[PDB]
């Protein structure tokens, strides 16, 4: 409602100003409490109003006391929270800061097992680890053991937080989903800031109104295309397509970006349905070629049912160019278009393997299947609606940089792990787990562990690629991180349904 949103926005304006003042006057507070305020504001989801301000405070913290000496760092919780925040914001702080909580043989002190809060934040900090950080490997095994054993006697909401954290860590979760969860936690606390809490609830509800509005636009666009009238076997799933985009960015300024990303995801869906409709290779062949050539002149080459998706592909990417024209960014669209061509090529390749009954080696499989994860296309498309994403960012993306490869690898391997424990054989025999078994001459258990390891490695790659100096800005990288987060949670189905409801259906009671 127009006037409910206005009321929210008005109060938020003032609450924002009071919170900015609150961050300014954490200047003369202990480190522990500066960290707690930032952590609370960030987890309440209102940190985006204060981006540069928070980023300056953290930068200062990183530079002020680099060899975490002085007495506050004797506190596990303070060290763990600073470590996580700094690493998440791209500051390459050494896990050597945890050395003091360890004795001779690199084992964490048993005396720490009574500090549940500290253990919890130690745990969260450990999931930001990258390669060859054994201290953090040890922190993970150590905190997990003690948190699991203490949970039965913990009171709420701390008990809740611990259980939740153990199932999926903060750093590897969908930000908006965690924000809604953390708001419920903070509500339940006794010593909370009622202003920040109210600010967080109003801002969540206001953002959600925008999100419902965007979803309506996506949904009306889909209905206008009228696919289910011409392709009645096509999946009618616009909501699911739009949902992913709230995981990539929730903030108001990425509104145009979400709607654009939403539409490409829906079009991917339509291209999948078109590929799988008959599976007649001669048809897939001309479809694929027509897409590579990408021109309306090609539409007459196609079977009738394929003309439908082809014109809508073409119209969609035209609209993108027209829409960005206002900002002189029409020229970035062809980078997303290229990823769309790429995925169709790879769709064709696996279709043919399937027909030929060919089982690719792991290398051949991955060479094809990173793209069919859609994550090159989805990543690239997430920048179409961001004014701050320039030609140089798309040029970078085109090089298939490490963080993108890791993102897609994560998505591919975690999907393959999930779909093997189910469909096992038939498919598409040529699933990734089956390919590994045959290629390396190992069993299913071993093939599974290797895919699990590749996901772990993917996470470590991402966690390292976000540490400064970075090749592109934190804002650009956070879209890729967020795509990693979404796929990790999804495959930990209608696994997303309670999240759809929390994000786009149910408002928070004020």
């Amino acid at each position: 409602d127009n006037q409910v949103a206005e009321k929210y926005a008005q109060e938020i304006e003032t609450l924002k100003e009071q919170t900015s003042t609150m961050l300014s006057a954490a200047c003369g507070t202990t480190l522990t409490e500066k960290l707690n305020l930032i952590d609370i504001i960030e987890r309440l989801g209102i940190a985006y109003h204060f981006e540069k301000q928070i980023e300056d405070m953290l930068d200062h913290i990183y530079r002020a006391d680099p060899y975490f000496e002085a007495h506050e760092y004797n506190d596990l919780n303070t060290s763990s929270v600073q470590f996580r925040l700094l690493r998440q914001h791209g500051y390459n702080v050494s896990p050597n800061i945890f050395s003091r909580f360890q004795d001779a043989n690199g084992k964490f002190k048993e005396s720490l097992r009574s500090d549940i809060r500290g253990l919890l934040n130690l745990y969260e900090a450990s999931h930001v680890r990258t390669h060859k950080e054994d201290i953090l490997e040890e922190a993970l095994v150590f905190s997990v053991g003690h948190l699991e054993s203490a949970a039965p006697h913990l009171k709420s909401p701390l008990s809740k937080q611990v259980t939740h954290a153990l199932e999926q860590s903060l750093h590897k979760s969908i930000p908006r989903v965690e924000i809604r969860y953390f708001i419920s936690i903070y509500e339940e606390e006794e010593f909370k800031n009622d202003l920040l809490l109210r600010f967080a609830k109003l801002d969540y509800n206001l953002l959600q109104m925008l999100h419902k509005h965007e979803l309506s636009e996506v949904s009306r666009w889909w209905k206008d295309l009228d696919f289910v009238t011409t392709l009645p076997y096509a999946r009618d799933r616009a909501v699911e397509c739009y949902f992913w985009t709230m995981g990539v960015y929730a903030e108001p300024q990425y509104s145009q970006a979400r709607v654009m990303l939403a539409k490409t995801i829906a079009m991917i869906s339509i291209v999948d349905d078109t590929f799988d409709a008959y599976g007649i290779v001669k048809e897939l062949e001309v479809y694929t070629d027509a897409i590579q050539r990408w021109d309306i002149s090609q539409i007459d080459r196609l079977p009738e049912y394929m003309k439908i998706s082809y014109k809508a592909l073409l119209d969609l990417y035209d609209d993108y160019e027209k829409e960005l024209s206002k900002d002189g960014r029409s020229d970035v669209v062809h980078y997303a278009k290229e990823r769309m061509k790429e995925i169709v090529r790879n769709y064709f390749i696996e279709a043919k393997w399937f027909i030929e009954g060919y089982m690719p080696s792991v290398s051949e499989y991955l060479s094809n299947a990173l793209a069919t994860s859609t994550y090159y296309l989805l990543t690239t498309t997430s920048y179409l609606g961001m004014k701050s994403a320039t030609k140089e960012h798309f040029e970078w993306l085109a090089t298939n940089p490490k963080i993108l490869e890791a993102n897609a690898t994560l998505c591919r391997v975690v999907d393959d792990i999930a779909t093997y424990e189910v469909e096992k054989g038939r498919g598409q025999i040529a699933t990734g787990i089956e390919c590994y078994m045959r290629d390396y001459g190992v069993s299913t258990e071993v093939a599974m562990e290797k895919f699990q390891e590749m996901a772990d490695i993917a996470w470590k790659d991402v966690n390292e690629e976000i540490l400064r100096p970075t090749p592109v800005s934190s804002e650009i990288l956070t879209r890729i991180l967020n795509l990693a987060r979404i796929i990790d949670v999804t495959y930990k189905e209608k696994v997303l349904k309670p999240h759809i409801i929390a994000l786009v259906v149910d408002s928070i009671d004020i």
